[PDB]
């Protein structure tokens, strides 16, 4: 893996380290999460993945907060943001050091082809039926028609940022042979009506090397869960201050 070029400037976050292909930031200040609303963290972070790679952005905390897992497209030169949701019906705070923010790369592949719909990592997946997502509840839907097989890669499902901003998170998961149950959780106070054919998540083909059952400083259960640990590419971070905007 060639360098991940990056820039970082934000006095409210600490760069903890950039090690074995993962950069980790921590919050220096208290972050307040209102209930029933999105909290976004403007990271002051910019990054460009080497050829053949995308970037994965995720948050980790033991507090009752759920973060969107962000798929970062290779041509994206804007600022990175972390999108957070409050699990509780009261204010939740992340005191300094309670939030870790991780960025790391991965190889991905793209099929040439609803239900599965310019350089983006993920292909949009459409809703097979209308769903009403009531406030503070989860709704699940099954995708059974298998996506194209790509040698040495594994299909996986992630959310998109647009729905995350409206309080709707997708739990990322592997799309195995036999089908996948996709769970959408509404962290808002508003019932959201998603209609048939609406894009609701994205299919991403990770190189098989990026899923492992082994725990180490090279993998993390925070992305797709504890069965399918995410093992990022072993790239080097290279600071390029000019990238900051
Ligand atoms: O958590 C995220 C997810 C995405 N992005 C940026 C990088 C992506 O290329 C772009 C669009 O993301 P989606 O709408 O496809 O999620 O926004 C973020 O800053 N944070």
């Amino acid at each position: 893996c060639p360098h991940i070029r990056y820039a970082f400037q934000n006095d409210k976050l600490l760069l903890q380290q950039a090690s074995v292909g993962r950069l980790t930031l921590v919050n220096k200040t208290t972050i307040l999460l209102r209930p029933m609303k999105t909290t976004t963290v403007d990271l002051g972070l910019y990054a460009r993945p080497p050829e053949g790679h995308g970037l994965m952005l995720w948050g980790s905390t033991s507090r009752p907060v759920t973060s969107h897992v962000g798929i970062i497209d290779p041509g994206y030169t804007g600022e990175l943001r972390l999108i957070l949701q409050n699990q509780r019906r009261y204010n939740s705070t992340l005191r300094p050091s309670e939030l870790k923010i991780h960025l790391a790369a991965f190889r991905y592949a793209t099929p040439q082809m609803g239900p599965i719909n310019p350089g983006n990592v993920g292909l949009d997946v459409s809703l097979p039926k209308d769903l009403a997502l009531f406030p503070h509840q989860t709704v699940s839907v099954t995708l059974t028609v298998p996506p194209p097989s790509i040698p040495h890669h594994r299909p996986t499902i992630f959310g998109r940022s647009g729905l995350a901003m409206q309080g709707i998170l997708v739990k990322p998961c592997r799309w195995r042979r036999g089908g996948v149950d996709v769970s959408l959780t509404n962290f808002s106070d508003q019932t959201v009506f998603l209609n048939k054919y609406r894009r609701f998540c994205q299919l991403v083909y990770l190189h098989k090397h990026h899923l492992t059952s082994f725990y180490s400083p090279h993998s993390d259960a925070g992305v797709l869960g504890p069965r399918s640990l995410f093992r990022w590419a072993s790239c080097t971070f290279e600071e390029v201050p000019s990238l900051a905007m």
